[PDB]
């Protein structure tokens, strides 16, 4: 790379020369490094020695939310944080009130649906305006979240499985909570994957196995990992069981993954809006210096070959939760509208 | 740097290696040097020879807008678009006459006035702006390559005070400041209020000459630079207006040369300035060609004030801080804003 390599060192000649301050060739290479990692996409990074000491903490895909709680007090106020953590370190106190999580206002939202803006994928950002505080503030998600699927049998018959990401044992307890509730009785099975940021790519590839008997489930294109692709087995464990599945904004990577092969083998009914558009596989690559660099080594594949790193997942029926509509309600509409086919 | 270039180049290694897709050395080169140039401020970065052709076109510190106006015309509060000429660079991205524009900047122009409107239409040449049409469910990036032609726009007020509103700083502003104040010298003023809202800047030099004329002594700005030099702005002697009370109004879009004015008038407590903190713009860019056709375009130099404060990132603090409350009819401010500047000592 010759002819590149000398336009590069004029350049940084020009700029340690001529800016309007003089910086040091640690500092101008550190800008030059983070523009080569940053400028692959949107998730690949340069980790200082602490942002990576953080991240090899928490396990890859967990659901997380921030280092403290949010509970109403006629007002969402701040609860439970602890002296010396991150948000403390950043202004935040126990007491001070939370108008917005990224410019959207908590006034009549309820406990989940404030819990659907401060969770996400564990190591994500998320943004925080305080009354007593003028200017937004930006938290990490570092505080892992234990979950289990919540299930809700509606007036309809319909089983409405609530999954708020994808675990080791996600599959087996789609599997145990359906034939627990399953008999003449049960109409139909809604997943609900809103606001499911993703988890463990094995989990939703189980969890869609449970319901294909055949057919790719999931393509991923990869230099260093290899272009797999994983294939469903049979099993009619679930034949005569009609399924929908509810996405949002916030449903990403395994949700996607889920969704889309359950939509493309025509398996299972999509409502809601279109999904994130988050479909890659990251690798940490530590280096000498102590820090680290996070970068995209692998792309998702639906079965039909569409990309869902920047697209995300179209529903086969579009139905976003209307304004101001109340929480069990859509859910009831949903539920409605998989009966009706 | 033997360590941080070793580090590059096994950084360079590992995404030439693993990223997922395969890229070329000529593109992982231009991340690198999009990063080096982009990384020192939010102005300084690479231009492709196409981006360099472009901004060569547009003169430095003009007064701009997009290539059509807004105006209501189907409805009191929905603001439509007219005078698109077929072939612009909005035609090119679907913008059509007649659409009608909801948002600038995530702001909705409801219930806004004809000049809040080009508060946010207008902005320094080159500039960008995001527009969302009633008829698009997503925005559209916009340049502000029209040049718009301007003049002091004099009011006297029924208070015997005097507003000059100034939308930029242009060659003949302070010989304008000079022949409008002295065709409206009489026994009846009471003082000078220089309007400089939404003003982003223009010529430096406009700025200074328009404060020497009323300052006899001082520093108005001072540079720091390394390519350029430490130099100094000093007023002259010569009392043109010292019976004159002045003030200056100033918004958070008030930029560059109207904040070197404004600090220079401030810090000498020559103005009482009123109004919301400025946007904090006090930089000199430079443009540096290459052999590849290409440039970059680079800060050289920062402003400062007569007390030493830098202007980038800062903006200038009023004197007596007063918005523009909410819904408040702009003649009425206009009024309160002339009121205040009455009270003074
Ligand atoms: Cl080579
Ligand atoms: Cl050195
Ligand atoms: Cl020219
Ligand atoms: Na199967
Ligand atoms: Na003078």
């Amino acid at each position: 790379p010759i002819e590149s390599i000398q336009q590069f060192v004029q350049i940084y000649g020009i700029v340690r020369d001529n800016y309007v301050d003089e910086k040091s060739d640690d500092a101008l290479f550190l800008q030059a490094i983070k523009g080569l990692v940053s400028g692959l996409d949107r998730y690949s990074r340069y980790l200082s020695a602490e942002e990576y000491r953080q991240l090899i903490q928490y396990t890859e895909g967990d659901l997380a939310s921030v280092d403290f709680v949010l509970s109403p007090e006629s007002k969402w106020m701040i609860r439970d944080l602890k002296t010396g953590s991150d948000s403390y370190k950043l202004g935040l106190r126990n007491g001070q009130t939370i108008l917005k999580i990224d410019n959207q206002e908590l006034k009549n939202l309820t406990h989940d649906q404030v819990l659907g803006l401060l969770y996400g994928s564990i190591g994500s950002t998320l943004q925080v305006q305080t009354e007593e505080s003028n200017s937004p503030i930006s938290l990490v998600r570092n505080k892992k979240i234990e979950t289990d699927i919540e299930p809700v049998m509606l007036h309809n018959q319909v089983l409405v499985l609530k999954i708020r990401v994808f675990q080791q044992d996600t599959a087996n307890e789609i599997k145990r909570l359906i034939e627990e509730n399953s008999s003449s009785r049960l109409k139909a099975v809604l997943i609900d994957l809103r606001n499911n940021p993703g988890g463990l790519l094995s989990a939703a590839v189980e969890s869609a196995d449970l319901f294909l008997n055949h057919g790719i489930i999931v393509s991923t294109k990869s230099r260093s990992e290899g272009n797999q692709q994983f294939q469903a087995l049979p099993g009619n464990d679930f034949q005569n069981i009609k399924v929908g599945i509810l996405i949002n904004h916030r449903s990403a990577s395994a949700a996607e993954v889920f969704t889309a092969a359950m939509k493309e083998h025509q398996r299972a009914w999509v409502m809601g809006e279109k999904s994130y558009g988050k479909g890659v596989v990251q690798k940490l690559f530590p280096l000498p210096s102590g820090a680290a660099l996070q970068m995209t080594v692998s792309h998702y594949y639906t079965p039909n070959g569409n990309m869902i790193e920047g697209q995300g997942i179209q529903p086969n029926q579009t139905y976003p939760l209307p304004p101001e509509m109340k929480e069990e309600v859509y859910l009831d509409r949903v539920a409605d509208l998989l009966l009706k086919r």
